[PDB]
């Protein structure tokens, strides 16, 4: 199946996703196939530099919502407290 | 610029997506260029067919959020009441 | 029935909120007997003065979801391109 | 500090939240004081009773938003496995 997986940063946690971006991208590299598109939500402007970054944004194929909530809850992201919403949604390419 | 654009049906309207798809696609069409990614959210259970719909996803290409917004209002689905929820974010691929 | 009304501004647009606060508080004005809670969400930090909004919420009644669709349409806040992410949920007191 | 705590059901997990709703409710009964206004969103049609339960929503005092998402990982209805969506917003009565 595929999951969208959206997630944004608690406000001004900026210095969290700083801190702990290298881990999260560690993360996320064993799963690269699985992972189709992927990247952060940016913030107020027209830079794309880190420190323009507000959250996560992916689409996982995962074989299902139990794998797919490990996939989150381990994230070093997920430990840290960096995120204020998380959705999930079951979806399909059009 | 890209963006993330979410948008989940209001529960119970899965009849207004239905008579309302051809119209929603025909809209996407020109577009295709500037779409990345599209497809629907998925509901309860495995199947992937029509009636399992529940919203749509778009990463998108545009030079402006005023391009975004007029290109979200002027979708069929718009108009037709479908949408409970939208959500709009400047994005980037990491 | 009830509603629950989320509204997020589009990340950069505090002054677009400045500059319609008040068109929108005059808007709500006379529907003040169908508000049951309502308040501004806040940004990073622990202030709570107008500087540190970044959304809308409300708790609703209406006759239907056209009412409340038609309520957001209509807000000030709504034509002047404040909110990246409107949410509206069908709600009741637990 | 006042939080919206805003949570919604996988799709088709209704019977997860009618199992454990007990369970949900006497979690939060030690934190009665803490908690402003709560009630579930409701899904398709009319119906205000249990079956049409889709979420739950909260506004609650909390001292740090680390209080929050601690509150938030004990509720039984998170052990569950029952929310694919969570939105927590610092907020304040306008």
């Amino acid at each position: 199946m595929l999951f969208l997986i959206y997630r944004k940063d608690r406000p001004g946690s900026l210095q969290v996703r700083i801190d702990n971006y290298a881990a999260h991208l560690a993360y996320l590299e064993p799963l690269k196939a699985k992972i189709q598109v992927g990247g952060p939500t940016l913030g107020a402007g027209t830079g794309t530099d880190d420190k323009d970054m507000t959250g996560s944004f992916l689409i996982m194929e995962a074989e299902s919502w139990d794998e797919v909530h490990s996939f989150v809850e381990n994230d070093p992201f997920t430990k840290a407290g960096l995120f204020a919403a998380t959705i999930v949604e079951r979806w399909k390419h059009g």
